[PDB]
């Protein structure tokens, strides 16, 4: 979302700075709960487990196009990002189960994941299961003919983070073996009592140049953000639980690097 | 555009400051507490009172007029909170932790935030519930919808009044705030610690990547902060939010600048 | 004061050596250390806390080798604060899981102490500048403590009536007063408070650690009237007792602050 | 191994990447990466767990371009410099519809969460470790490698308990260390954090490089052109909905950097 | 000390390694490592633990090469402790939660050790300096322990009566005595207690860690009488057995130290 580029020539110098956001896939179960995820369904067998696509969180990612142009490329340097609305979880009188009698709502809290990658063509994924007997629904993208094997690492399952709200967080990360041309970074903390702790500071950039002095080079004059970022479960007064996500804001700036091909 | 820093003897001036929360204030008597919460609103039926509300404080401070031009530039701040130790009265209130025991101890969601700015700070809006129904007295994004549960570009606000803006729907807006620096953190969680350091030997540095600090427009500074330090269980079970007051002294160097006009 | 130099060498360099005792109230003669059990509950309408219920700010003067016998030489030293090297002693004492505290379960040992805890010492050369912060503007503090005076609801969150010297130990209870940042120009301060029902106590002990007293402008707290201020509170959490009661434990708090001479107009 | 120079020719720099699958215990053939449900209570005297209840160390022999012989010209070693290492797979622990227990009627499923155990090394040679033992009165099964010879001195340090990480899916993780005393030719790095409600916190980046280099700047050195890889990365416990808890465990990655080494042996 | 290799080098370098067992109470031949199971709510009166149920600091005198034939002269040469690496030694054993431990719910794991811990080392020319505070100054302290003596109220803080030496393995309770920060003016030490009954052991190993013992004036630990002194206590929590008793978990500690030759001021 909210996609602005900016390119300044002067001569031989050229800049882009790109400024966007992802807005989280976090499964939207109806219009008014954007944001949020269908409620979790709990205790499936692993020969009967068929989520529903409005269940399951998806990572979100944007093609980003570049001024169309050894070859000269477009070389990502740094990159300023924050996750957007984290004070929203103050909210403690709508919706959520009260913490005990005549007390205020529970907090959004328990198992989260703040993912975020740049680069110059699609992230890059590695498929992992719990369960390699879970039949996804239509509409996602998840590993192809699983086997047990695909519940530790089965390298069959590549694949290119090529379509927003489509592949589950729960089935994919970022594949250390590839993405020579991105950077990514990922927390995850699970467990049923996670606190969320969220830092937002406008002092902090990311330098993405790797150990030679190369930031990602923008292939087919592109640029890919991906991102997830599962803030926690919102829990309702009857008890069911849903994930809730926040977006994510990006600030990059690119310089014009002449390569070898 | 940003010339050379002044170096005379009445080059530098001290700023100090403290911003009193606004966590709503329910009665003459609970200064620093919200009302209690509410909890467990259908998301179509979330009226909050306003005193339940917790808000951003902020303070214009007037600097010595100067004056191509002089301007004030804020160069280093010292912030802390104000009265952590309150918290130790575990006699007064507080439900007992069980039976025989002593009071509990203030615990919960959190939020410390500050910002220094040479203008207002600039708010991004950003809701838990698009449907919550904001009461008389707030200042709340204007015209959600579902995508401001996300993020919806139309929710930009200055922090331009006090007891205003509620802390619950408003981040600093990573987009904006070219000439400020902010730093927030959020804690949740039901039974989240509570942990505040002070000393008179931390400073922050607010000069950026150029070596320039937020520049007073109009010869005014901008102070702004949220510190909601959790909640405090009564005996009967409600929760009211605490906050305690932010001290700031600010440094801050005359710099030439050409008027950008 | 106009900081000159540093004095230059051999007997330029003093270290003070000392320790603080802890007041948490101690109930009664087998029980220092310790506060009274904490009530619960009180309406902030009618909340009259006990002395002894009550840890206060430890706090002690500290007289240096006098410096400036020769009155009228023009040269005028005061000792500069440089470094302090600071512990909590007998953290291990709370291993002691025999004595006193509620089983953890049928058959299982004591329940350690835990809960909100508050670590915080300082070093000055002038008493510690306090600022006055409550809870409830309307307790009614007993005889024998200092609180803030003639409180209001503004007392609650930010009063600038309630500015204290710290000039007593065992008087100023923790729960009222907090180190002033507006002030202390003179002293370095340093606390962390840690609140809740279940907080673990962590504490660490080396002979290698030191913090730096010197401000950004090279200069350590200078000794007004040849005498050094510390003062702490370390509050470690409570004692369960096996009823149920709580009490709160503090320890002791070691002190090694080298000094120098330092020449001053 | 006497090092001599770094070799800076032009390919006197390998990179090998690969991955170490876990060895959790592998119950039955749809449940790899898990272990068997764990047992509990069992007397020391009595305490006998099944093999697939067992998760290992994992570990691999990764071959190197060949070098070298005395009598045979130069003599050349490949010395790791960097590593690059992250668990695979972290995301797959937000499956909370699969098989976990509700953590309350119409809630999702139990996250993993639990004791966990996160290690690895990079070395010339196989991983020396040393034996310990919780009780030494296990009885270990058929499969598994355990310290020979236990006796009750091996529930604290019994130095008889020497080996070689040189089997895959062998040496219990419950059972062997890493051995500080040895390991002069390798690099080990490992966390270990206990108790029921412990929360898995794993990070991952493309950006983070571990250097291999020592005190004197030299990598580990690989003996007989090969490198070795050992992990361990026991997740926390998966509670099914009957109250059953087994291990989870995941993958590692490995990216090696080395560069040629003149040595005079 | 379990173990000692000493190496002294054509260099005029000292490397030491040990293992030192902990000191738990092991309350019989088969439960080395543990403790005696923990009494509770003893009355501050009447608090009379068994030996058994108290874990000691652990320490051991280590013999160094014997430098001076001529011990009559001005300036002596010393053994001088530069370096340290040290691990807790089996920090995995704890991945066995089928043996004894109580069943975390009905057909669940056993119980993870957690709760209160210490992990504390030492590096010394001499014993360590200790200074003695008590959670209750009327606990009777068993036969075979050295405890403070003649203690008051002021014990319960800070007695300065109470100074002693860790002269002695086995012998000074963990819960009564602390490194004195008044003293062990040569020796170097490191402590962390970490106190609660949920609280999870948290330990990291790695072979690439180095502690530097050297002062601010760039010396070490000078080991007098060519003796050096390690000190260790590594409580890693409580193991809670099937029946809801709780027992004292410890690990023995591994040290590395590097020694140079010094001239020194005799
Ligand atoms: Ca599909
Ligand atoms: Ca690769
Ligand atoms: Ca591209
Ligand atoms: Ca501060
Ligand atoms: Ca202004
Ligand atoms: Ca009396
Ligand atoms: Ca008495
Ligand atoms: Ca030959
Ligand atoms: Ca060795
Ligand atoms: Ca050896
Ligand atoms: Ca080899
Ligand atoms: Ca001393
Ligand atoms: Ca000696
Ligand atoms: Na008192
Ligand atoms: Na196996």
């Amino acid at each position: 979302g909210g996609v602005e580029v900016l390119e300044v020539k002067t001569g031989v110098d050229a800049i882009t700075e790109v400024e966007c956001f992802l807005n989280p896939e976090m499964g939207d179960p109806d219009e008014n709960l954007r944001g949020f995820s269908l409620k979790l369904s709990a205790e499936n067998d692993f020969s009967s487990d068929s989520p529903e696509r409005k269940m399951l969180p998806c990572y979100s990612t944007a093609r980003i196009p570049l001024p169309n142009l050894n070859l000269l490329m477009w070389e990502a340097v740094t990159v300023q990002t924050e996750v957007i609305g984290i004070t929203s979880m103050l909210n403690l009188h709508a919706g959520s189960q009260k913490v005990h009698e005549h007390g205020g709502g529970k907090p959004i809290q328990g198992s989260n994941f703040h993912f975020f990658a740049v680069g110059g063509e699609p992230l890059e994924m590695q498929g992992v299961l719990m369960n390699y007997r879970s039949k996804y629904p239509d509409g996602t993208i998840t590993p192809k003919n699983p086997t047990a094997q695909s519940q530790v690492m089965n390298t069959d399952h590549k694949a290119y983070l090529d379509k927003n709200n489509a592949y589950p967080v729960e089935c994919w990360v970022p594949d250390p073996s590839r993405n020579e041309n991105a950077r990514y970074f990922g927390t995850f903390t699970g467990g049923e009592n996670v606190p969320p702790v969220l830092h937002v500071t406008n002092t902090a950039t990311t330098v993405l140049l790797d150990e030679q002095g190369v930031g990602p080079l923008c292939k087919a004059d592109s640029l890919y953000v991906s991102a997830a970022d599962i803030c926690g479960l919102f829990t309702n007064s009857s008890g069911t639980q849903q994930w809730r996500g926040l977006a994510r804001y990006f600030k990059i700036r690119l310089r014009k690097r002449s390569v070898k091909n």
